[PDB]
Parts: structure tokens; C-alpha cells; sequence
């Protein structure tokens, strides 16, 4: 379950989240401040091989076509996140909860340096799966940040910014590891009850992450709920509330349809 | 000297050349017509290890910073080009010719399938190197197509298309293998007497090739002279003439400055 990556991966990922040559630190591997947007650490989800599917042991009548990314939580334990090297990931179940004819499963992971043993990333993916069953069980504990609902305060955001999503971004973003046909193949997306392919939840998430970093700087911790779908070609609106010296609460909206794509979300800033 | 590549490399390359999700044949690995734009075969130039620099052994006063891609010839011998596998490449010098304080050097290569021995690609790369010296020598015979002038006919073009070059295109394109700082680092480009980083010769070429394919179909042989620089953010204009059942002659102009970027160029269409 070893993920091998280098600056090519870093740059291909950063570019997909909107890094331009105005920011050589994200797109040029020899730049003095070369760095990867920390949501990159989620990619153990897709590049750890067969063991990454171990959540499915707990599901009855699982059709991957009907799976949606429901929430994601990511912690970077070792700062800054590496731009090259080797990471070994170990997976474990956290919880399964029936929601009507749906299931919500929480899949937990730890990602270490495969050379040294050093803890680098921790992830908790939550899937919302339609027409699926599972036992009502809790298996493991979670950090508070991961279950914080991070309700936006009832006041205007301290910061707001629009982020265009290219019609072709899913095709580029998916090269980072998530080959799900759902986001590229119209006939597959049609079988999952969408009128055309949708945008990877983790893409919206990274686009939001990137926008927040330009404004508030780097973070080592992130959690969010995917509350509504995004299509390639649409324009996102990232709303940000600075709730402490440390913590930025946010929402990502779809300008075009007036829905909320990301809710119950926050980042925790690395300090100085 | 083994290049390992797969659908990811293919799609990453296709996108940099302007392939969109309207063309799933170029950007989705499970499309039944999944295929790579054949200029992909030049990439042995960058993905074959240290032996690929062997041309420099014939050079005196060589500074890589002062190197420019001068001409390029590619033949595809095995149709269609593979979208995954392993290719072993071997290189030979073809010619060195001093032009005043410059050197023109031609670097020959054959790229086989590493498992089978099958000739996949052949390349002839011509570099124009400023402030360089070399002997006046001819080492090898060359195909007619590689040395053809392909004079643009006097009549009006049969076909004409504009191809906009994103200002960020260099940053994506170079992930296909060519890591030269000339195209990304403004400081290095300044050392080369360019007011901003230039676009990769092979990108202009691939962009041009892509546009030619959308109109004329697939080709298995291509040759072009790089006669003018291109800057990312500029608009290319491809000019084309059908000169036989086999052969399409072209040029690529830079609209913004009224220069000729690619001249003395043709493609050989794939048969029936
Ligand atoms: C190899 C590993 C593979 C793993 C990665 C897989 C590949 C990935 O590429 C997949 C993707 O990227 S898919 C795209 C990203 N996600 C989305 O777009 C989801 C957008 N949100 C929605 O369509 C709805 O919130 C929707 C449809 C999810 C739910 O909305 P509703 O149908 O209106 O459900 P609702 O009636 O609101 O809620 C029922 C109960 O579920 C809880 N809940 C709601 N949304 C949730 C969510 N997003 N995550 C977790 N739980 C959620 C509610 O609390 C409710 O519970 P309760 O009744 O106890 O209050
Ligand atoms: C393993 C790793 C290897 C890596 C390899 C490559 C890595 C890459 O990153 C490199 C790139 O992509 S660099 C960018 C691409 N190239 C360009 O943009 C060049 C555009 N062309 C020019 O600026 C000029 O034609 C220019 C500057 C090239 C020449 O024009 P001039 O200085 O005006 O010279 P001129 O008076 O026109 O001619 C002098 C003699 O040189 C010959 N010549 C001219 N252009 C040539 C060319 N493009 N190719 C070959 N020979 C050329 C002329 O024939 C003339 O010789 P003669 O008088 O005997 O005929």
C-alpha cells in the first residue's frame, strides 16, 4: 500500500487547483519556496492500491456507481507536507450508519513515511452511498475537529472570492488519482442519476483550499461536508469567516444554481 | 534508457495540446477509441535517461541555456502508437555544422518496444546552439522527409485555424518530460536574452499537429522547422495546404507579432 510521488504529481495537482505561473512556488520544482497544497495528502485514498477499498467489507448491496463523497477530514502532522517520497497507508473502519435506504460510512487512515516511519497524514473519508445497507456500528474514535459542524456565524463573511471551474477540469484533476468514471463519462454519470458528469468532491475542496491559502495562508487541518453537487464549467463562491487567530470557517457555493456545495467546513492555520 | 509510460502520460499530454472533454478519445482511458496524439513519440528525447544528452559530447563551449530547438522529425512505424508500455531508445549523432558563432547539430534516435524489439518511433532532433563550436561533420544518412524543404505553396491556404496558447501552458506541458527552465523560470530565460520565458518548440508543434489532425486526420510522419519563438499567452495561426493524397504542408504563425514560428513543415497522413 505504498504511494510513490514526486514534483510532477505535486505540480499536476497544484495546477488543477488553479495554481498559475504567477505562483512559481506551486508550479516550478526548482523554486526556492516550492511546495504542495496540503489537501494533496488525501490522495492516499486513490494511490494506496487494493487495501483502500477495505471499507466495502462492511457494505451490503454496494454499487460503486451510487457512491458519493459525503465528507472529508485531513490532518497534516509533519510540516511542510513532502513534495517527493514514499508513503505507506494503513486503513481501518470508523463507523457505519444507515440513513434510510442509504448508508454513511466513515473510513479512517494513517499515512506514514515508508522510509522512516514518520506520521505525515491522517485521513477520514465519509461516503454517502445510495441504495446500500450496513450494520449500525461505531468501530473507532475520531478527533473533535473531524466531527465539528463548524456552523457559519450569522453575519457576512470576512472574506469572499469567486473561483471559475473549467468545463475540462475533471479530466485534468482526475489524473491525480481518482479515475472514477462518474466525473468523466456521461453514460456513467447518467446511471447515477445526474444529467452529465459531475466534479470530484475533492476538487471543489482543493479549489476552496487554494483560495483560502491565498488569503489566510497555509493550514495543517481541514474538514468539510459535501452538501451539493458541482458541475465542470460552473463558478464557485468561497465564503470565509475567521473565527479565531487559528480557525477559518467556510462555505463553498455554486453561483450558477445558487446552492451550497461545501458546508460545515473549516481550516486550521499553521502559525508563525 | 527505458521510458515507462501509461494512460496518465497520454492524457496529460493530449490535454496540454488542447484536447478537451468534447474529445473523450484523447482524455478518457476507457473510451473505445482511446488514443494518443502521435507527436507523443518525441518524448523519448526527455524520458530516456542520461544517454539522451549524448549529442553534447560533440560540442565545444556548450551552455544548455543557449540551446534552442531548431527542427524536429518524427516517424511512427507502428500504428497506432501505444498508449501504455515500455520503450528503449538509442541515440546517434547525425551531423554537426557550424553557423558563425552558432552550431547546428542533428541527433538521431530509434525507439523500440522494450519487451518485443519492435520499432515504434524514430526521431531526428536538430538543435541550434548559440555561442557554441563544433567540427564540420556528417555522421549519417537521413530520410528525404527529414531534410525536405516543404516550401509553402504560393496559393492561398486550403485551411486555416487559430490556436490560443494559455499563458500558463508551459507549466503543464513540461510535465510531459521537458523540464528545461528556459520555458518556466523568467530569470533563466533572461540569461538566454528572452524578455519572458518562451514556449517549448515541441508544444507549438504538438498544438499545430493537434489542429491538423482535427481537420485532416491522423498522421504517422512529421517534420518542421522552428523559425520563430513563441511566448505563452500568444495566439498561434496554423496554415495548411493539401499537396497530395499523402501529404499536408503547413506553417504556424504568431498572430500577435506577425512572425513565422513554424515553417518548412509537413505531415504524412495515415492511409486507408
Ligand atoms: C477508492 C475509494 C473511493 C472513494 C471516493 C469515491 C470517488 C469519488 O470520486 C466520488 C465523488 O467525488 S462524488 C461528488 C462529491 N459529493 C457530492 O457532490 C455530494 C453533494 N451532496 C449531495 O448530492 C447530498 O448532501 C447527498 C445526496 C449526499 C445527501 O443529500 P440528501 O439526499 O438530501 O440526504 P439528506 O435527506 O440531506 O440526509 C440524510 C441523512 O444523511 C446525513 N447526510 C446528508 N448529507 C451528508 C453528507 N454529505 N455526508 C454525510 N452525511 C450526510 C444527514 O445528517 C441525514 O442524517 P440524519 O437523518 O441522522 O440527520
Ligand atoms: C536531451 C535534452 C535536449 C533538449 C533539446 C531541446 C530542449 C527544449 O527545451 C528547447 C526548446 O523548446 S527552445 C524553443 C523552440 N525554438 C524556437 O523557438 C526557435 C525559433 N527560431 C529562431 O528564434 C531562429 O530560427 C534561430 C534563433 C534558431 C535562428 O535564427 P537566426 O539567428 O536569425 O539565424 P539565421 O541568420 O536565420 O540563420 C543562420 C544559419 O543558421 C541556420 N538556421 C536558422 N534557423 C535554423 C533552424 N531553426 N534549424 C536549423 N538551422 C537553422 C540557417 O540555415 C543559416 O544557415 P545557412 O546560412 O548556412 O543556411
Amino acid at each position: 500500500p505504498v504511494w510513490r510521488f514526486d514534483d510532477r504529481d505535486v505540480i499536476l495537482y497544484n495546477i488543477a487547483l488553479g495554481a498559475t505561473t504567477k505562483q512559481l512556488k506551486y508550479v516550478y520544482e526548482n523554486d526556492s519556496d516550492f511546495q504542495v497544497i496540503p489537501t494533496f495528502g488525501h490522495l492516499i485514498t486513490f494511490n494506496s492500491g487494493k487495501s483502500q477499498n477495505s471499507f466495502a467489507k462492511l457494505l451490503r448491496n454496494f454499487n460503486p456507481m451510487l457512491l458519493l463523497h459525503g465528507e472529508h477530514y485531513l490532518k497534516v502532522h509533519s510540516w511542510p507536507p513532502p513534495t517527493e517520497g514514499e508513503i505507506k497507508t494503513t486503513f481501518e473502519p470508523i463507523a457505519t450508519t444507515p440513513k434510510g435506504t442509504n448508508v454513511v460510512i466513515v473510513h479512517g487512515s494513517k499515512s506514514v513515511d515508508n522510509k522512516s516511519g514518520e506520521l505525515i497524514y491522517s485521513n477520514e473519508a465519509t461516503y454517502f452511498i445510495r441504495n446500500c445497507q450496513a450494520d449500525n456500528k461505531v468501530y473507532a474514535d475520531r478527533p473533535a475537529f473531524a466531527t465539528n459542524q463548524f456552523l457559519a456565524p450569522k453575519r457576512a463573511p470576512d472574506y469572499q472570492v469567486d473561483v471559475p471551474v473549467s468545463e475540462d477540469l475533471a479530466a485534468l484533476y482526475r489524473l491525480s488519482g481518482d479515475r472514477n468514471p462518474l466525473q468523466i463519462d456521461p453514460n456513467f454519470a447518467k446511471g447515477a442519476k445526474f444529467p452529465k458528469p459531475i466534479l470530484h468532491g475533492m476538487c471543489t475542496y482543493g479549489l476552496s483550499a487554494k483560495a483560502l491559502i491565498d488569503k489566510f495562508g497555509m493550514f495543517n487541518e481541514i474538514k468539510a461536508r459535501f452538501t451539493g453537487i458541482v458541475f465542470p464549467g460552473e463558478t464557485l463562491r468561497v465564503l470565509a469567516w475567521k473565527e479565531s487567530d487559528d480557525t477559518i470557517v467556510f462555505q463553498t457555493h455554486v453561483v450558477d444554481r445558487g446552492t451550497i456545495a461545501i458546508n460545515n467546513a473549516a481550516i486550521k492555520l499553521v502559525g508563525d
